């Protein structure tokens, strides 16, 4: 049931490293982003996966000095405790380049490039979902952007979206509500 | 699967209206918006769902007509001749009550948003597709706001993001490439 699969993705905080086949996790992300609809079939999303020494070090030599800096002018721990982060990028060398290719439209892609961030980190997040491991989406950009592209080399391009921190289930999700339907679905014949 | 379910999902031009269970197709569209993350639960979306007389309505009274006046300034038919039209919209009153609430991170909140729609979008999609229901998404935004709100009496507050028109299918999925899997994700340990 997609609708089930839907249900089974949360916000899980608690997690661990008790990820037992990273091969098969690695290759079910790559799928959920590959399936993923985009604008133009654009195909703008861009991801750093991280884990074991590199996960310990965006977090502890990252965005911990980073935030700490930057509030100046324990959540990290549990952030750093999981078995990595996956963290999605926009490749805005292809929307200037849709953006010049369709002149009278340029304001749409930056727009649908967006929502197709969105997009691929909530498929990405369900797949993980569907394997039994919990996810949390951070946003710690821009603060970390320039850090983050310098320690891995990425691209300029790229331009940090989110940060889905992930890993083995350690206490389940928490309460969560949901609006009447009667304010947001209007059905018209 | 859901990896299949995300294959599953593709844009389908020819749609008709040979549609087996109405009422189930509506529980669906619904599931799967509920189901979606928004930023801080906010649950910024809302749809309004079109078939029927309001399919043609749509399609015929106000699609056609702003658009020829736009472009003073065919596919109109095959959209028409789906069974309906699901209009995404998010609310901006919810957006500018975050931006209230939590003023030193007001600029997230519509980019939050964004991705938002995005998620529900593609999450309505991929539902449809597993009914064996095919659609397509366009973006008569901002041209049709006005003459929608006004025909279906809609808040001012929500704000037109795309028209996933869908349908039974009535001609296969075109062709589609893939990047190059190295030029979009890169995993270090
Ligand atoms: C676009 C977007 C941005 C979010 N931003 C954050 C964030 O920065 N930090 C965080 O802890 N959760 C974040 N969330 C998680 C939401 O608060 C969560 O999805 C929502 O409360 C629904 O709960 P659920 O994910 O358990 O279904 C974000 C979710 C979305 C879709
Ligand atoms: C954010 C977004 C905006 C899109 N805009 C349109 C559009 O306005 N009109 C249209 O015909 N297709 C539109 N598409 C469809 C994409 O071109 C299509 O998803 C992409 O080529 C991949 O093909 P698939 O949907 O068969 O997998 C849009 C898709 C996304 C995710
Ligand atoms: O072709 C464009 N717009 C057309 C006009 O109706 C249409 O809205 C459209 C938008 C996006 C699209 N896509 O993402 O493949 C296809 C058609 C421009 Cl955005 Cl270049
Ligand atoms: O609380 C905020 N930011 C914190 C600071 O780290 C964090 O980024 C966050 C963002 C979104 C969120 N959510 O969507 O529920 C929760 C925490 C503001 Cl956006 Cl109000």
């Amino acid at each position: 049931s997609f609708i089930k699969s839907l249900e089974n993705r949360r916000t899980i905080y608690a997690l661990g490293r008790n990820v037992q086949d990273e091969e098969k996790v690695i290759e079910t992300i790559k799928e959920a982003v590959r399936f993923s609809p985009t604008a133009f079939n654009s195909q703008t999303g861009r991801l750093l996966i991280l884990t074991g020494d590199a996960q310990d070090k965006l977090w502890d030599e990252i965005v911990a000095p980073e935030l700490k800096a930057a509030m100046e002018a324990a959540k990290l721990d549990g952030f750093k405790a999981a078995f990595g982060t996956i963290l999605f990028f926009e490749d805005q060398a292809v929307v200037k380049n849709l953006q010049e290719q369709f002149a009278l439209y340029a304001d749409n892609f930056p727009v649908w490039s967006e929502q197709g961030s969105g997009i691929i980190s909530v498929n990405v997040w369900t797949a993980l979902a569907e394997l039994g491991l919990g996810a949390n989406l951070q946003h710690y950009n821009p603060l970390i952007d320039e850090a983050v592209a310098k320690e891995w080399n990425l691209p300029e391009s790229w331009k940090l979206r989110g940060q889905l921190v992930f890993g083995s289930i350690e206490a389940p999700a928490g309460e969560k509500t949901f609006m009447d339907d009667a304010d947001r679905f209007i059905v018209a014949k």
